[PDB]
């Protein structure tokens, strides 16, 4: 038995001339999130979550 | 039994001159979120949540 | 049995004359993750997470 | 059994003239993460998570 | 049985004229983690976080 | 029974001609952490952690 | 004035389980040819060109 | 005068489990050309040319 | 006046378990050229060419 | 005047368990060329030329 | 005036777990040729090139 | 005035459990060439060239 769970493969990406620009006064702020993989058993679980 | 679950595979991107402003004075802002995976076997779980 | 959790791989990336500015006052700012993977048997699990 | 967990590998990056700034007065900020992994058997777990 | 975890190989990067500059007047700033690995039986294990 | 625990190997890296600054007033910064391995049988255990 | 001939970029590209088989007795053959540029300011200019 | 002539640049490319198989019994056969750039100022110029 | 002619660069490229077999009795065999680059003022130039 | 010919440059690759078998009896055989560079002023050139 | 002829910088590379076998009979055979440079001022100048 | 020909530089490289095996029974085999640089003033230059 083969399981896989939270798997990312086989990406290929090109960037040019991005530009970005953040301003934070308050409170949170998430961005730029890539080829994340995350498992968890028990407990809450959040990616990229701002509060 | 091959199970997958939360599995993200062959993507691919090419961004090229992409502009990106955020002003943020309160509260949550969430954004830019690419090729993620995630599994929870008990509890929330969220993926670009902004509360 | 092969069991595969949070796995991330064959990720290629380019990025070329990428631009990015961060200006923080107050709270939290999160940005830029990449291939990143992780598990948690118990207890809360978070990634690019900003309180 | 062969269990493979928070596993990275087969990433190959290139940046090339790529300008990043960072000005902070409060709070935490947290960028620039890249082939991270880690397992925690119990207890709270994050990574890039700015409070 | 071999179990893997918190592993990360075959990594190559190539960085070129990459400019970064931080500026911090209170608070905590983390900034560019790279190959990264940790296991933690028990207790909190954070990677490259910011309170 | 072979068990790999927080291992990092096979990273092949160049940097030419890149530039860093950093400018600390108060607080904590950290920065540039590359190749770092750590298992924690208990007790709480950071990586590139500012506080 | 910027003149550009014969140019190519922002070329990202995905092959998983790609089978090629190439039986040869006479002549020739010519295949998989990727991200291939030429200029050729005098004579005869050819790319894949069998005879 | 900014002239490019036979440039490539910014390409990423994931190749898994990709099979390839030649026989030749006569003749030429040519075959994975990847990211190939050439300049003849005089003369015939040919690129993954078979016979 | 800046001027570049045949210039490869930003390439990034993953290859995992990729088999090839060649099998030559007579003729020219040529295969896996990557990233190559070539200026000729003059006489006949050819780059992965087989006769 | 800022002049290039034939540079390759910010080249990263990663190859693992990739396999190549390559049977000759007779002729010529080219493989595996990467990252490979060159002038000439005068003369025939080529480069993975099999004849 | 700066001129950058024939040449090759910022290369990373990994390899694991490659296998190559090579079996002659007549003939030649050339491979693995990487990170090659060459000028020629006159003359015939070839790099992995099998008569 | 600076020029530079025929030049290598920043080049790593990790290999780890690579097994090569050659068998040679006439003609010649040439393999593994790395980080090569050759300028030729007047006659015949050849890297790796194997008749």
């Amino acid at each position: 038995s083969k399981t896989k769970e939270g798997v990312v493969h086989g990406v290929a990406t090109v960037a040019e001339k991005t530009k970005e620009q953040v301003t934070n006064v308050g409170g949170a702020v998430v961005t730029g999130v890539t080829a994340v993989a995350q498992k968890t058993v028990e407990g809450a679980g959040s990616i990229a979550a701002a509060t």
